[PDB]
């Protein structure tokens, strides 16, 4: 796991034991208001992140209820499962949708992180390619008040360097954790996908378990794809 300071211009590179202090004292450092510019790597093999960035008809942040945040996380598990390389059995995963602030002229952002769904970068454009032909999350997107719904997912988003949770540029303010959906697949099973608010995630280090590389978080299990 690498760890770029955009802030010192400084690299690391961190074993598990190490990145959870590393993460201990960031998460401190995050609910201390501190600012922070760290972003990991993804590498070729770690977790998936999609970003959003929302073109708006309005200059106000659209509402993106729960409701409407749990239908956009199945149809990703769709996406995500038609890929074929989720593994067999009964596995638990988590998205989370991190929001920016508020819109500015009428720009606004959102990034899901599937952090413990581990696959490689070529899975991950895969995934992002078949997002763009989904009529239904262009739908949803569009009565939110989207002005691009068929061009707002980032291609880079496989490859991109990503924020740690809490972070950003030294002009921007940080994403915001909205709220979290916990998805069990099973293969025994594969019609049923419930999908469900996690309970008590300000109780977790959401610096380590929103981390894409972390693999020793306590409520962000990882769960390897082939
Ligand atoms: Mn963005
Ligand atoms: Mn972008």
């Amino acid at each position: 796991t690498n760890i770029i300071n955009r802030i010192t211009g400084k690299t690391y590179a961190l074993p598990s034991t190490e990145l959870l202090r590393f993460y201990e004292h960031l998460e401190q450092c995050r609910k201390q208001g501190a600012l922070m510019y760290f972003l990991e790597r993804q590498g070729t093999y770690s977790g998936l992140m999609l970003d959003y960035d929302l073109k708006l008809n309005t200059n106000a942040a659209p509402s993106l209820e729960s409701s409407v945040l749990s239908r956009l996380c199945h149809r990703i598990f769709v996406h995500i499962k038609n890929s074929s390389v989720l593994p067999e059995g009964s596995h638990k995963i988590h998205f989370f949708f991190t929001l920016k602030p508020e819109a500015v002229q009428g720009k606004y952002g959102f990034h899901v992180l599937i952090p413990g769904l581990k696959m490689a970068a070529s899975t991950k454009k895969s995934i992002i390619a078949s997002l763009q032909h989904d009529a239904t999350v262009q739908k949803i997107l569009h009565e939110q008040g989207v002005a691009n719904p068929e061009s707002c997912l980032d291609p880079h988003s496989a490859s991109v360097p990503s924020l740690l949770y809490g972070s950003s540029k030294l002009n921007h303010r940080p994403y915001q954790l909205k709220t979290g959906f916990e998805l069990v697949f099973d293969s025994s099973d594969p019609d049923y996908i419930p999908i469900h608010q996690i309970k008590n995630i300000e109780s977790y280090n959401l610096v380590s378990e929103l981390s894409l590389t972390n693999e020793q978080g306590s409520l962000v299990r990882p769960v390897y794809c082939a």
